[PDB]
RNA sequence: AUUUUUGUGCCCAUCGUUGGCACUAUUAAGGAAUGGAAUAUAG
DNA sequence: GCTATATTCCATTCCTTAATAGAACTAGAC
DNA sequence: GTCTAGTTCTATAAGGCAAGGCGCTG
C-alpha cells in the first residue's frame, strides 16, 4: 500500500577554477574509464556459471536450468567486442560441450534468436572465463569454489544484489559477522518454535528469540548473533518488544519457520574467497586502489545491462515459445496453396522476387462475403447455360469471366477506402484454386504466413554497455549533500555576504587522480525550479507552513505570484532581454519571501545528486524519493478521453452520492458533477489563445506574406501530371493555391497546405531544385510567419511540422539524382548544410513541442482531479487504454494521423504525476464502446447505444454527408456492432423529418438540400441532425453537456450533447462497479 | 563555497504591463509505424 | 477522381521494457 | 558528543474473436 517515486531537478553547473573543474573531470574520467573492466570481468564470471552452481534454486519464475546457463554462457554482442565470435550453428554443441548434455527447449529458442548480423555477432562467454582463470592463474577449483558463494550471495545470477552490497562482500576487508553464530542461532530459533508451536503471542515469541540466543536483552542478542549491519526481522521482532509497539501483532509460527528456514543456506559458509586477493590485484593495476564507493559506483554502471538484458532475454525466450505454439502449423498447407500465387501467371516478375502475404492482401475475413457473391454469379451462371442449351454462347460464360473481375474489382476498391487495398491479381488467383481451398482456410492459410514471420523476425537484445552517471548521497553511495539552506545562511553570516542567493552549492568527496586520495570539495549549481520549488528559503518569522505535497508549486496551492516593489520592476525591464525572463521569476521568489508568502519546505538529505560528464559539460541532477500511501476509498471518479483532432474532455462521477441529482446506477448510487474540454489558454492583450486548438490568424493580416508566396508560386506554377492517361496535363498550382489563400482561412493551414503544393512543384521541376531554396528559408525558418516562428499544440500545427519535414525531404532528394551510391545525411549536409540544419531545428522544435502537449494536457488533468479531490474526498482518474493503433493493414495515411494521437504519451505522464499525490488514483479502462453508450443508461440494466450525430445548415449538407446516410439504410449486414446503430438513428433521421428513402436516394443534392430546408422551415429551426461516424454530438438521455438542448428525436426527448463529453462520462463508468465494494 | 548572466521547454500578425504557462532525470535495446528518392507491377 | 500492391536505399516518430537515481545499522575515528 | 566508513538487511485470475477508441478536405 507504499507507493515510491522520484522527482528529479536538473541543474546547470556554475563553473570554479579551470583546475578546479580539471579535478572533478578527471575523477569523473576515472569512473567512466574503469567501468568497461567490471563489465568485461562479470560477463566472464558469467561464462564460470554450471550446473553444480545452479543445483537446487529457485530459477525465477518458468524459467529452464538449460535457459539461465545458456543466457550466461552465450551473449549477442557488438562484432567489433573482445569476446570470441561464434557461429549460430556451433551454439548447440557447445553447449552440450560445456554442459556434458544436449540443450532444452527454450535453450533452443534463444539459439534461434534473429539479430543484426552486420551489426552484432554471438559471443562465447564460456572461453572468456577461461581467460580469467588463464590471465589470473586460477586454479578451476578456486574459482568454482568463488563462483558457488557468489551465487549464493547473488553476486551472480538471475536477481542480484545492489552493486554495493556485491562490492562489500566480494571486496569488503571489514570486520565481518560470524555467519556461523548466526546459523546455530537460527536453527535455535526454529527448534524452540517446533518444540512450541502453539505460542499466539508476541511476548511468548520474544522469549523464544531470547532463550535461543541466551540473551536477556535485543541489544545483547544483538552484539552476539547480528553485531554489524540492518537489523534481521528475527531481532527486530525482539526490538519492538521493548518498545511495545508489536505487543497485539497476530504472530504466525509457521510463517517465521519457514522464512527463517529460507535464510539458513545463506549462513552455512564464512565467506572465505580463495581468488578475490588475485582479482582484487588484477583490478587494481587496472583501476587503481580499493574503495568502496568508487567500486561500487562504476560495478553498478557496469551490472546494469548485463542484469538487465538477461531478464529482457529469459522473458522474451519465454513469450517467443508462446507465440510459436500459437502458431497453427496444421494450416501451414492451406499457406502453401496461397503462397502458390508468385508462382502461378497471375503474378510476374523480372527476377520472380516474392514478398510475405499478410490477410489485408485480401481484404481479411471480408473475403468471405465476397466468396458467397462470386458463388452466386457462378450458380446462376451454371442454371443459365444448363437450360441455356443452343451453343455458340461463348461469350455467355466469358461475359462470366467479365462479371468475376468487376466483383473482385469492386471489392477491392471498396474495401480501399477504409483499408488498405486488396490484391486483385491475388484475389483471382485464389478463385482459380477454388475447388482446391475452402474459404475459411485460406483466411487460415493466409494468416499462418503473416503470423509465422512476425514470430520468426522478433530479434534477441544485444548486451551493449551503458553510458555511465555517478551518484553521490548521505547514504549507500559516493559521499556528497547538497549544503541545507540553514548551513547556507550560516555559511553567507560567516562570509559578510547578502543571507540570499540564487545559487546552489553541494559538496561530494571525489578521489584526487594525482594523489589518489579522497577529498571533499564544492561545486556551484543553478536551477529557478528548485529555488522556487525546494531550496530558497522562507527567512520571515512565522511563514506559511509546508504544503502536503513537499514542493511550492501552482499546482500545489503556492500562487506565487506577489505584488512586486518598484526597485524589483526596474530589475526585470533593467535586465537584458536574454535574463529577464530568470529574473523575474527571481525577483517574485525575492518578494514571496519579503512579504512572507513563501510556504516553508521541510529539509532533508533526500536529494541523490547523479552527475553525468559527456566531453567537458557536467549534468548534475537533484532526485528525491516521493512517498505515498494507496487509498481505495474513492468518493468521485474523473473519467479522461482523447482525440487527435477534437478537444480532449473529461467527466466527474459523484460515488455513494445522496442529492436532488442522484441517479441509481445498478444499486450504486452517483451523481454526474461536471464535464468539460481540456484547453490551455494563453493571455495575450486580454486576448487568451487555446494552445491545443489555436489554427492560426486569418490570412488577412498575412497579406504581405500570402502575396510574398504568390509571387514565387507563379515563376513554378507551371506543373505537370498525368492521371487517367492524363500524360503532360500542364497542372496549374496557382488554380489550387488561391483556393488555399482566401482571407477567411487559418495560416497554419495555408503554410501546412502551400508547404504540400511546393512540394508538388519541386517533383515537377527536380532539376530546379536549388531556385526554392531561399523560398524555403522564408517559409520554415527567417520569414515573420515562418513554421519555425509561429506554430501551435494543434493537430494541425503537428501536420504542418511534418509537411515541412517532408517538403525538405523532397528537396533534398531532388538535388542530387542519376543524371548507384546512394545519398546521406553526410551528403545532404555537404551539398546544403543551412538547409541540414533547418531540418534538424524542425525536428528538435516539434519534440520540444510533444514534450508540452505531453506535460500542459497532464497538469490540467491532474489539477482537475486535485480540485475535485479537495471537495469530495479520493479521485480515481480513469483514461482509454489505447494500443496498436498504427497497423500494416490499414492506410498510410491512416496511420500517419494516428500517430500524432499522443493518448499513451499523455497517460504515462499522468500516472507518474498521480504519484505524487495521496487521494488520487489512476487506471487505464477498455474504451470499446465508449462513443456509442448512452451514459448512466447503458447497463442500467439494459444495453443503451446509439450513434454520433453531425448537425448543420440545409446549404452545408454535402454529396458525402447524402452518400453516408443512404448507406446507412443499406440492407447489407455487417461485422461491425456500431453498423447497426448508424442504420438504426438513419432510420430515425428520415422518422424524425417525414421523409422516405426515394427522396434521399435518387435526388440531386441540391433538391435534398431543398427538401431538408422546406422541413426545417416549417418546424422554425435553422439546423438539422444527422447520424454520422465522428459526429460531433450524441443525443444523451440525462444533460451530461451544459451547453446541451432539449430535443425530440423520432418520438424521444434527448440532450443534444458534445459527443466527448459523453465518452468521458462512459469512460469513468467502465467497470465502475469494481471499483467500489 | 559566492559565481551574482540563466534548470528544461511551451504559446502570440501587436514578443511585453513584471506578457501568459507548464514540467522526473538518465542509460540502452526492442516493438510497431512514417517520410523522401526510385525500381517492378496491374490500371 | 490524391491510382493502387510490393520492394530497395537513405532518414524520421511514438511507445515499451530491461536498468540507475539504497536503508538501517555500529565499530571505531573525530 | 557527532560522523564516517564499513557491514548486513528484505516483506511473504478470468473469457475466447476483434471491433472499439481517431479526421480530413476540398
Amino acid at each position: 500500500n507504499a507507493s515510491e517515486t522520484r522527482k528529479a531537478y536538473t541543474t546547470k553547473m556554475i563553473p570554479r577554477s579551470h583546475d578546479r573543474m580539471k579535478l572533478l573531470g578527471n575523477f569523473m574520467d576515472y569512473l567512466m574509464d574503469g567501468t568497461p573492466i567490471f563489465f568485461e570481468l562479470w560477463n566472464q564470471f558469467g561464462g564460470g556459471i554450471d550446473r553444480d552452481i545452479i543445483s537446487g534454486t529457485a530459477n525465477k519464475d518458468k524459467i529452464s536450468d538449460d535457459l539461465l546457463l545458456a543466457v550466461n554462457w552465450f551473449k549477442v554482442m557488438p562484432i567489433n567486442s573482445k569476446p570470441q565470435g561464434v557461429s549460430p550453428s556451433n551454439l548447440a554443441n557447445l553447449f552440450q560441450q560445456y554442459s556434458g548434455s544436449e540443450p532444452d527447449i527454450q535453450a533452443q529458442e534463444y539459439f534461434a534468436s534473429n539479430f543484426d548480423t552486420e551489426k552484432h555477432q554471438w559471443k562465447d562467454m564460456r572461453v572468456e572465463y577461461e581467460r580469467l582463470l588463464a590471465e589470473l592463474q586460477l586454479s578451476r577449483s578456486d574459482m568454482h569454489h568463488d563462483l558457488k558463494l557468489m551465487y549464493k550471495e547473488k553476486c551472480i545470477g538471475l536477481s542480484l544484489s545492489t552493486a554495493h552490497y556485491i562490492t562489500s562482500v566480494m571486496f569488503g576487508t571489514g570486520a565481518k559477522n560470524n555467519r556461523q553464530t548466526k546459523h546455530q542461532f537460527y536453527s535455535k530459533v526454529i527448534q524452540l518454535l517446533e518444540e512450541s508451536t502453539q505460542i499466539n503471542s508476541v511476548e511468548q515469541l520474544a522469549s523464544i528469540i531470547l532463550k535461543a540466543g541466551d540473551c536477556d536483552s535485543y541489544r545483547k542478542l544483538r552484539i552476539r548473533c547480528s553485531r554489524k549491519g540492518a537489523t534481521p526481522s528475527i531481532l527486530k521482532i525482539v526490538q519492538d518488544y521493548e518498545l511495545g509497539t508489536n505487543h497485539d501483532d497476530e504472530v504466525n509460527v509457521p510463517s517465521l519457520i519457514a522464512n527463517l528456514k529460507e535464510k539458513l543456506g545463506r549462513f552455512e559458509y564464512e565467506c572465505e574467497w580463495k581468488c578475490m586477493e588475485k582479482i582484487k590485484a588484477f583490478l587494481a593495476s587496472k583501476v587503481g586502489p580499493y574503495y568502496l564507493g568508487s567500486y561500487s559506483a562504476m560495478l553498478e554502471n557496469a551490472l546494469s545491462p548485463i542484469k538487465g538484458m538477461t531478464t529482457k532475454n529469459c522473458k522474451f525466450v519465454l513469450k517467443q515459445i508462446d507465440a510459436k505454439n500459437d502458431i497453427k502449423y496444421e494450416n501451414e498447407p492451406f499457406g502453401k496453396i496461397v503462397e502458390g500465387f508468385f508462382d502461378s501467371p497471375y503474378f510476374e516478375s523480372d527476377t520472380n522476387v516474392k514478398w510475405v502475404l499478410h490477410p489485408h492482401h485480401i481484404g481479411e475475413s471480408n473475403i468471405k462475403t465476397l466468396w458467397e457473391d462470386l458463388n452466386a454469379i457462378h450458380s446462376k451462371y451454371e442454371e443459365d447455360i444448363a437450360s441455356l442449351s443452343e451453343d455458340k454462347k461463348e461469350k455467355r460464360i466469358k461475359v462470366y469471366q467479365g462479371d468475376v473481375c468487376q466483383t473482385i474489382n469492386t471489392y477491392c476498391e471498396e474495401v480501399g477506402k477504409e483499408a488498405k487495398t486488396p490484391l486483385v491479381q491475388l484475389l483471382r488467383y485464389l478463385y482459380s484454386r477454388k475447388d482446391d481451398i475452402a474459404v475459411d482456410k485460406i483466411i487460415d492459410g493466409i494468416t499462418f504466413l503473416s503470423k509465422k514471420h512476425k514470430v520468426e523476425k522478433q530479434k534477441i537484445n544485444p548486451v551493449i554497455q551503458k553510458y555511465p552517471s555517478f551518484n553521490f548521497g548521505n547514504n549507500s553511495k559516493l559521499l556528497g549533500k547538497i549544503i541545507s539552506p540553514k548551513d547556507k545562511l550560516k555559511h553567507n553570516l560567516k562570509c559578510n555576504r547578502n543571507q540570499v542567493d540564487n545559487y546552489i552549492w553541494i559538496e561530494i568527496k571525489v578521489l584526487n587522480t594525482k594523489t589518489m586520495r579522497w577529498e571533499k570539495h564544492h561545486y556551484a549549481l543553478s536551477s529557478t525550479r528548485f529555488l522556487e520549488e525546494v531550496y530558497y528559503p522562507a527567512t520571515s518569522e512565522n511563514p506559511p507552513d509546508a504544503l502536503a505535497a513537499r514542493f511550492r508549486t501552482k499546482t500545489n496551492g503556492y500562487e506565487g505570484k506577489p505584488a512586486l516593489s518598484a526597485e524589483q520592476i526596474e530589475q526585470i525591464r533593467s535586465a537584458p532581454v536574454g535574463l529577464r525572463k530568470v529574473k523575474k521569476r527571481q525577483m517574485r521568489l525575492e518578494a514571496a519571501r519579503q512579504q512572507n508568502l513563501l510556504p516553508r519546505y521541510t529539509w532533508g538529505k533526500d536529494f541523490n545528486i547523479n552527475i553525468c560528464k559527456r566531453g567537458n559539460n557536467f549534468e548534475v541532477t537533484l532526485a528525491t524519493k516521493v512517498k505515498k500511501k494507496k487509498e481505495k476509498n474513492y468518493k468521485v471518479v474523473l473519467g479522461y478521453a482523447a482525440n487527435i483532432v477534437r478537444k480532449n474532455t473529461y467527466a466527474a462521477i459523484e460515488a455513494h452520492a445522496n442529492g436532488d441529482g442522484v441517479i441509481d446506477y445498478n444499486d450504486l448510487p452517483v451523481k454526474p458533477i461536471e464535464s468539460g474540454f481540456v484547453t490551455v489558454e494563453s493571455q495575450v492583450r486580454d486576448k487568451s489563445y487555446d494552445q491545443l486548438s489555436y489554427n492560426g490568424v486569418k490570412l488577412l493580416y498575412c497579406k504581405p506574406h500570402v502575396e510574398s508566396r504568390r509571387s514565387f508560386l507563379e515563376k513554378y506554377r507551371n506543373g505537370t501530371m498525368k492521371d487517367n492517361r492524363g500524360n503532360n496535363i500542364q497542372i496549374d498550382f496557382m488554380k489550387d493555391f488561391e483556393a488555399i489563400a482566401d482571407d477567411e482561412t487559418s495560416l497554419y493551414y495555408f503554410n501546412m497546405k502551400y508547404c504540400k503544393l511546393l512540394q508538388s512543384s519541386i517533383r515537377n521541376h527536380s532539376s530546379q531544385a536549388k531556385e526554392y531554396r531561399e523560398e524555403i528559408f522564408e517559409l520554415l525558418r527567417d520569414g515573420k510567419l515562418s513554421v519555425l516562428k509561429l506554430s501551435s499544440l494543434s493537430n494541425l500545427s503537428f501536420v504542418m511540422f511534418k509537411v515541412a519535414k517532408s517538403l525538405i525531404g523532397t528537396y533534398f532528394g531532388h538535388l542530387l539524382k542519376k543524371p548507384a551510391p546512394p545519398i546521406t545525411d553526410e551528403d545532404k549536409q555537404k551539398a546544403d548544410p543551412e538547409m541540414f540544419a533547418l531540418r534538424l531545428a524542425l525536428e528538435e522544435k516539434r519534440l520540444n513541442k510533444v514534450k508540452s502537449k505531453k506535460e500542459v494536457i497532464a497538469n490540467k488533468i491532474v489539477a482537475k482531479a486535485l480540485e475535485l479531490r479537495d471537495k469530495y474526498g479520493p479521485v480515481l482518474i480513469k483514461g482509454e487504454n489505447i494500443s496498436d493503433t498504427t497497423k500494416k493493414g490499414k492506410k498510410s495515411s491512416t496511420n500517419s494521423f494516428l500517430m500524432d494521437w499522443l493518448a499513451r504519451g499523455v497517460a504515462n505522464k499522468v500516472k507518474e504525476m498521480v504519484m505524487m499525490h495521496q487521494g488520487l488514483e489512476f487506471v487505464e479502462v477498455n474504451p470499446n464502446f465508449t462513443s456509442h453508450q448512452d451514459p448512466f443508461v447503458h447497463k442500467n440494466p439494459e444495453n443503451t447505444f446509439r450513434a454520433r450525430y453531425s448537425r448543420c445548415t440545409p446549404s452545408e449538407l454535402t454529396e458525402k454527408n447524402r452518400k453516408e446516410i443512404l448507406s446507412f439504410l443499406s440492407d447489407k449486414p455487417s461485422k461491425r456492432p456500431t453498423n447497426a446503430y448508424y442504420n438504426e438513428g438513419a432510420m430515425a433521421f428520415l422518422a424524425t423529418y417525414g421523409l422516405k428513402k426515394n427522396d434521399v436516394l435518387g435526388v440531386s443534392l441540391e433538391k435534398f438540400k431543398q427538401i431538408m430546408a422546406n422541413i426545417l422551415h416549417q418546424r422554425s429551426e435553422d439546423q438539422l441532425l444527422f447520424p454520422s461516424r465522428g459526429g460531433m454530438f450524441y443525443l444523451a438521455t440525462y444533460k451530461l453537456d451544459a451547453d446541451a438542448t432539449s430535443v425530440n428525436w423520432n418520438g424521444k426527448q434527448f440532450w443534444v450533447c458534445n459527443a466527448d463529453l459523453v465518452a468521458a462520462y462512459n469512460v469513468g463508468l467502465v467497470d465502475i462497479q469494481k471499483d467500489f465494494k
